[PDB]
């Protein structure tokens, strides 16, 4: 790509869904988390959660495509079990049955989310990203890799 | 506020709604456009448009509170008369019948929107903001003023 990237931790390969796993050392500015997978042919919804610990009470960033009402994506944060105000992008960048690349870039003030190489949505951090130590993926997809890379030398 | 602010263009004081007027010289990085006003007691919707010319066909940033379905705000861009994909924040930071301060900060890659001095939404620039030379405000509100300020 347009930036030199270096491995952080090692990839999750054909991780079975639902998948929960560590983000080693926590999210860090300049980190890129890329999921490569396929939206299932009769997909209704799927979920990527960047969370603090395993119980899902505290999800810094919930990313939830919904193949409903024309197709839209919900982004939100859960704190002490409580969902905050949703940010809905009224567009569906995934296609049922089709492969996708979904990349999450951690910046100082926001996540930037690309789908198939194109900017899709920004999400302002509501809670500290460094406290996210877990990724959880569930729903109507399959995945061939999750990789973790950084631009930081 | 936490930083000294200086006028960039004189205010529009008590502008009559619907209001359309110049943003003299176009939007600039670092400009803050502040609307001080009151949401009407039975508001349905109101609109703040940052647009290129009087026409309305090209709206860089359409900011549209809707007192509908629990309350939500629509952000979008219009290009050649066509609406792009809506960004909806499913929260209503305005109260019907109540004063508000609504502040748009032009940053290099996004607008930042503050409501009553709290961050409300960000909106990534889809077209260069400097082509915006016109503000249009309409709907269920009144304004005491619109100011244009910079940290300058
Ligand atoms: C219109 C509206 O606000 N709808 C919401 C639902 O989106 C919400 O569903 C939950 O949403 C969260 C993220 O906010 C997460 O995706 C949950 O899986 C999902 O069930 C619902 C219940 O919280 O409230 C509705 O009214
Ligand atoms: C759920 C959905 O996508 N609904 C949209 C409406 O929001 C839209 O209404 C228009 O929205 C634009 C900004 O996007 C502007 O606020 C107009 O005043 C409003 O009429 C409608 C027509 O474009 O499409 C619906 O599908």
């Amino acid at each position: 790509g347009s930036m030199a990237l270096f491995s952080a931790q090692s990839p999750y390969i054909n991780p079975i869904i639902p998948f929960t796993g560590p983000i080693q050392g926590g999210l860090q500015e300049g980190l890129q988390v890329t999921l490569q997978g396929t939206t299932k042919s009769f997909a209704q919804r799927f979920v990527v959660n960047f969370q603090n610990s395993f119980n899902g009470n505290d999800i810094a960033f919930h990313f939830n495509p919904r193949f409903e009402e024309g197709g839209y994506v919900v982004c939100n944060t859960k704190q002490n079990g409580q969902w905050g105000p949703e940010e809905r992008k009224m567009q569906m960048p995934f296609q049922k049955g089709m492969p996708f690349e979904l990349c999450f870039l951690v910046q100082r003030s926001e996540f930037k989310v690309m789908v198939n190489k194109k900017f899709f949505v920004q999400y302002q951090h509501r809670v500290p990203y460094h406290l996210v130590d877990t990724i959880a993926v569930s729903g109507c997809l399959k995945l061939s890799f999750i990789t973790f890379q950084t631009q930081n030398f």
